[PDB]
């Protein structure tokens, strides 16, 4: 693979930091005026990125439509993703409101609730079938339906009920539980298997609203998930798979939200994931 030739070249000359820095320099800058309004201060996770105004998800509410979430719309790949922050103690209702309004089928969580001895997001889903969650502010009920714990990820079936209409939807919660506290995984194998499990569920498919993806504040992961998924899809779609340039795809995604890949090591890992994923697929 041409991408693998490039990978080996970057590795040999040790230019990951340089490549990464060039992408950072070239990355889009758009306003986040709404995110920065004083009334939204408590809706933003500290140390997390802000959503661009142009691509932010709006809650269907008259009072305050703000949530820290962005729609990444990949035109050529025909994939969309919503990237959002880990829910805060006071934005869990907003989070599930977004899932409801956007008709998402899946939520992809790429962090543990506690990492490095610190809380990374609110416990925003119920942990026991018999202890459902009611979000009074957005009038939603959330029930754990089933939970399947595997070595590298957990998948949960949740039932989300709009208490206003009594309509219910099944949401799949895909929780990658083994991303290390520091650095990146040594091998992309489990992360790729996880992505394939999300794909197989239909959560990324066009019949549903965009998958909602989140991780921990300011440290990426979510971008790697979407970047890998889109690159692999494009390799299956294009007449010339070798023309798929991860840097170009990343820059395209970066038009929709900042902080997709946060370190040079994450950039390297993303290459590694696409390379290994491509070998598995084609
Ligand atoms: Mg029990």
């Amino acid at each position: 693979m041409e991408m693998e030739k490039e990978f080996e070249q970057i590795d040999k000359s040790g230019s990951w930091a340089a490549i990464y820095q060039d992408i950072r320099h070239e990355a889009s800058d758009f306003p986040c005026r709404v995110a920065k309004l004083p009334k939204n201060k408590n809706r933003n996770r500290y140390r997390d990125v802000s959503p661009f105004d142009h691509s932010r998800i709006k809650l269907h509410q008259e009072d305050n439509d703000y949530i820290n979430a962005s729609l990444i719309k990949m035109e050529e790949a025909q994939r969309s993703y919503i990237l959002t922050q880990g829910p805060l103690p006071n934005t869990c209702g907003h989070f599930w409101e977004m899932v409801w309004e956007q008709k998402s089928r899946g939520v992809v969580m790429l962090n543990r609730v506690m990492e490095k001895g610190s809380l990374k997001c609110a416990q925003y889903w119920p942990q026991k079938e018999e202890k459902e969650m009611i979000f009074e502010d957005t009038n939603l009920k959330l029930t754990l339906i089933s939970e399947d714990i595997k070595s590298y990820y957990t998948v949960r079936q949740l039932e989300l009920e709009n208490l206003t209409t009594q309509e219910t939807r099944e949401i799949l919660h895909f929780h990658y539980t083994t991303w290390p506290d520091f650095g990146v995984p040594e091998s992309p194998a489990s992360f790729l298997n996880f992505l394939f499990k999300v794909r197989e569920s239909g959560s990324l498919s066009p019949e549903h609203g965009p998958v909602v993806v989140h991780c921990s504040a300011g440290i990426g992961r979510s971008g790697t998930f979407c970047l890998a998924d889109t690159c692999l899809l494009l390799m299956d779609k294009r007449k010339d798979p070798s023309s798929v340039d991860i840097k170009k795809v990343l820059l395209e995604m970066r038009k929709f939200r900042m902080g997709l890949i946060q370190t040079a090591d994450q950039l390297r890992f993303s290459y590694l994931a696409v390379i290994e994923g491509a070998k598995f697929i084609m």
